[PDB]
Parts: structure tokens; C-alpha cells; sequence
């Protein structure tokens, strides 16, 4: 059993919260896709459970067991929270906080304002995940932990209405790190020196902050469009960026633009973003602005 080591303290298997399979119900799909099915749970409290393939190699397991080690380890509000694990049965489970909201790709995607629903989200809802996420990437970041891959599609919400919560809720990329190819990184979400020389320093989740802020206001739209992977890099690369989304305020606009510097010492600290992000949503006119409404 591998060791993992966060802030400093060292943990083993032994330290994951096993609970007893017998107390675990399985109630629905939410999902496959990526390797493992994700079921809704009850163990009443209810859960997401991540499950690991039976039929997988010596090397998937360790990779379980190693976001099983890593999420359990993080204590945040802006990060899931994991209930516990089921190791000692097949297949091998792991309990995630149950994140009603679902992911904030496919939310911004669905929860965009329309003709039928024409207040559906507004430019505080956006910022408050902003913010929420910021919150997370800071912790990251004091505890010295580099995310790698700080998007939408990683972030979920705990609910649908108003009062929602967004969180981090997969680290797959910084697992696999710790320990693939080239058409699999996340390279519209990377800055230059990391797909260039590899080097990952806590300003590459900056720049990928950035790019989550662009979806964020975007409503959902995939990064660089029409732009393949390819012509991204080359694009970035030669001081290219990705122009405002439709109906964004220039203060917010600016802050991508803070985050998306070449060098990673002029790009600002999670403290500073954060700030930045306070400043908007006391600004009447960034928050009076009204989101593109999509016929
Ligand atoms: C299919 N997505 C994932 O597996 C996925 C994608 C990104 C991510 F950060 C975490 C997950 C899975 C591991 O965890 C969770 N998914 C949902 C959830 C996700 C999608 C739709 N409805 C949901 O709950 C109602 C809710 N809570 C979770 N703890």
C-alpha cells in the first residue's frame, strides 16, 4: 500500500474511513464516461459513489486508491468532502459528498438565460462561483498542492437553486502526477511553460483560473473557439488570447487577462484574485450587467 503525503503529514490505506458495504444502497447512475461508473448512494446520508472497475489493471487500483487518499486528506468547504471508502469488497467504492447541483459545465450549459427563462442566472451567480472555486484554488495553493487542471467540467455545485456552493471535485490529473499522452492533457487550460517545458508551479492553476473564469462567463462555451488543441498552443504560445465573452464586464474581462500573463511571476497569487473578485461584486455596474439571453 503506497503512502501519500499532503501538508507535510504522511498517510497510508489504513487511514481511509472504511465503511461497512452492507451500509451502502446504490440508487442511480449519474454518470461513466472517464474510467468508473458515479452512482447516487445512501449509507440516511446520501452520497455520490465512485466506483473502480473489476475488471482493472494492477495500476488502476493504485490510482484509486490514491485519489481515494488524496480527496480524504483535503479539508475545505470549497473542496468534496469524502464520507469514507469500501475497499474491502468488489467493486471497491469510493463515497463522495453528493453534489446535487451536478457539474458547472453541464449547469451553466442548461441554466442559461432564456426567453422562457429570461432571469435564469445573473453576474452575481457567476461571480459567487467564482469566488467559490478562487476559494479552493487558495487552499490548494497555501498547502502547496497544484491542481493541473482547474475547469468547469471539474467543479460541481451542491444545488441547482440560489444558495448554491461550488466545489473542486476531481483531481484525476494531479493523482496521475503524483502516480496518459499528448491528446489527453488538458492543454486549453495550461499556460506556456507548462506544455512546453512541464513545469507546474501554483501559477499554473492561476492561468487555469483564468480560462475557468472565461467559461464561467461564457455560460458554458468551450474554450479558443473553433481553435483545436493544437492551434491553441500555437496560439497562446505567440501571446494569443481569448477575447471577452459576450456581455462580460471589463473589470472581470481583466482579471482573466491578469491570470492569462506569460510569466508566471506577473500573473497574480489565489490571495489577489480572490480580492479582485470581491472588488467586481461590489461594483453596481459589473453586477447590473445583463447575461446574453440565448433564443
Ligand atoms: C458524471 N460526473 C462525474 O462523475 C463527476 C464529474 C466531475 C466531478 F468533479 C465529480 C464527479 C463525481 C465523481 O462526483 C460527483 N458527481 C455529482 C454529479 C455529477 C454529474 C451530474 N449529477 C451529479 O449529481 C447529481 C455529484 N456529486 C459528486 N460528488
Amino acid at each position: 500500500n503506497p503512502n501519500y503525503c499532503f501538508a507535510g503529514k504522511t498517510s497510508s490505506i489504513s487511514d481511509l474511513k472504511e465503511v461497512p458495504r452492507k451500509n451502502i444502497t446504490l440508487i442511480r447512475g449519474l454518470g461513466h464516461g472517464a474510467f468508473g461508473e458515479v452512482y447516487e448512494g445512501q449509507v440516511p446520508l446520501q452520497v455520490a459513489v465512485k466506483t473502480l472497475p473489476e475488471v482493472c489493471s494492477e495500476q488502476d487500483e493504485l490510482d484509486f486508491l490514491m485519489e481515494a487518499l488524496i480527496i480524504s486528506k483535503f479539508n475545505h468547504q470549497n473542496i468534496v468532502r469524502c464520507i469514507g471508502v469500501s475497499l474491502q469488497s468488489l467493486p471497491r467504492f469510493i463515497l463522495l459528498e453528493l453534489m446535487a447541483g451536478g457539474d458547472l459545465k453541464s449547469f451553466l450549459r442548461e441554466t442559461r438565460p432564456r426567453p422562457s427563462q429570461p432571469s435564469s442566472l445573473a453576474m452575481l451567480d457567476l461571480l459567487h462561483v467564482a469566488r467559490d472555486i478562487a476559494c479552493g484554488c487558495q487552499y490548494l495553493e497555501e498547502n502547496h498542492f497544484i491542481h493541473r487542471d482547474i475547469a468547469a467540467r471539474n467543479c460541481l455545485l451542491t444545488c441547482p437553486g440560489p444558495g448554491r456552493v461550488a466545489k473542486i471535485g476531481d483531481f484525476g490529473m494531479a493523482r496521475d502526477i503524483y502516480r496518459g499522452g499528448c491528446a489527453m492533457l488538458p492543454v486549453k487550460w495550461m499556460p506556456p511553460e507548462a506544455f512546453m517545458e512541464g513545469i507546474f508551479t501554483s501559477k499554473t492553476d492561476t492561468w487555469s483560473f483564468g480560462v475557468l473564469l472565461w467559461e464561467i462567463f461564457s455560460l458554458g462555451y468551450m474554450p479558443y473557439p473553433s481553435k483545436s488543441n493544437q492551434e491553441v498552443l500555437e496560439f497562446v504560445t505567440s501571446g494569443g488570447r481569448m477575447d471577452p465573452p459576450k456581455n462580460c464586464p471589463g473589470p472581470v474581462y481583466r482579471i482573466m487577462t491578469q491570470c492569462w500573463q506569460h510569466q508566471p511571476e506577473d500573473r497574480p497569487n489565489f490571495a489577489i484574485i480572490l480580492e479582485r473578485i470581491e472588488y467586481c461584486t461590489q461594483d453596481p455596474d459589473v453586477i447590473n450587467t445583463a447575461l446574453p439571453i440565448e433564443y
